[PDB]
DNA sequence: CGCTAGTCGACAT
DNA sequence: TCGACTAGCG
């Protein structure tokens, strides 16, 4: 995600403890869940061999949200955006090589740097995922499988009202114009909350507080939808967008060289880049759990076009967008397996 | 100062 | 995965 986002903006962080959402409702990043209790059972993973260590290892973490008497909605990934679906297979053959390797590894007897060779080969699939989600609808847990990333249906879960705050370890979710985010948390409850509003408290920032000045700096330090500019890094991003006075993104862009003084060309595909990561940022679909239906993260503004907009996410049937969120459809064939409903006993 | 890329640890015995 | 941390260079 946003490379060194959380270090930069440290000064608006605090120190939390859980009970302070005690009656309220909380979203929450399970991937990150799912990976930290991956890596406790890589080696069965890797092998194929049996093992469900992750999911006691989620419920521990539900449980304990659930024991401070808050009410947790466990967010899912689903189809991988268009935008990434390269870079995700650029990293998924590493995992087979890491795999390949790892195994390899062990019939040299180093099964001490077997260890870090298995961990970094790890794959959460919609399996294990859906074994998590059958896991917390058993103790009551309401879930949700997003259209497509987590991030941006957390963001509009958290936008909407629906929650307070968001348990994740990415930062991304501050630059999709989050209000509360709870990063780094324990078992115990112990976490680290970063606030929209308190933004400000941090003075490298500049006026640079506002949810569109701070995407575009998120975006310019380089992310997962555009890799910034060679020199281009939160601070001098920051700058940039300080010592502008000019609303229009995109001749300021263009003026990044008069802006930084120095001698900075900006190719004009990286001009689209910026307008593609922007309105991606903007307007990802997400799925609404109370009108059910396909929306984009933000309502289309009137200089969009949401017919030139297929990279953020494309639209299905709002049904079918229902089976997938409540994980009854497979993410990739499309299939149904399983058949939860939640009328006959989130979703209001 | 600031940015890149690269290593490194996570869990937990 | 994803942040943390650092050497190396503008
Ligand atoms: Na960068």
């Amino acid at each position: 995600g946003i490379q060194g986002l959380l270090q930069f903006i440290k000064e608006a962080s605090e120190p939390i403890h859980v009970r302070k959402y005690k009656g309220q409702v909380v979203a929450v990043d399970t991937y990150c869940w799912l990976h930290k209790g991956a890596i406790a059972c890589a080696e069965k993973l890797a092998k194929g061999e049996p093992t469900d260590r992750y999911v006691g290892f989620c419920m521990k973490f539900v449980n304990m949200l659930l024991s401070h008497g808050i009410k947790p909605i466990l967010v899912f990934d689903g189809c991988t955006l268009p935008s990434k679906k390269e870079v995700e297979r650029s990293r998924r053959e590493r995992r087979q090589a890491n795999l390949l390797k790892g195994k390899q590894l062990l019939r040299e007897g180093k099964v001490s740097e077997a260890r870090e060779c298995f961990t970094r080969s790890i794959n959460i699939t919609h399996a294990m995922a859906h074994k998590v989600i059958k896991a917390a609808r058993s103790q009551g847990v309401d879930c949700l499988v997003a259209p497509y990333e987590a991030d941006a249906q957390l963001a509009y879960l958290n936008k909407a009202g629906i929650v307070q705050a968001i348990i994740t370890e990415d930062s991304d979710l501050l630059a999709f114009g989050c209000k509360k985010v709870i990063l780094k948390m324990d078992q115990f409850g112990n976490g680290l909350e970063i606030d929209q509003a308190r933004l400000g408290m941090c003075r490298q920032l500049g006026d640079v507080f506002t949810e569109e000045k701070f995407r575009y700096m998120c975006i310019l330090s380089g992310c997962d939808y555009l890799s910034s500019l060679r020199g281009i890094g939160l601070a001098k991003a920051c700058k940039v967008l300080r010592l502008a006075n000019n609303p229009d993104i995109v001749k300021v862009i263009k003026k990044i060289g008069h802006y930084l003084k120095m001698n900075i060309t900006v190719p004009e595909d990286y001009i689209n880049g910026f307008i593609r990561a922007n309105n991606t940022f903007l307007y990802q679909l997400v799925f609404d759990p109370i009108k059910r239906k396909l929306i984009p993260l933000n309502a289309y503004e009137d200089d969009v076009d949401p017919e030139t907009l297929s990279y953020a996410g494309q639209y299905v049937d709002d049904s079918i967008a229902l089976q997938i969120a409540l994980g009854n459809k497979d993410i990739n064939t499309f299939e149904q397996i399983d058949d939860y409903n939640p009328d006959t006993a989130l979703y209001f």
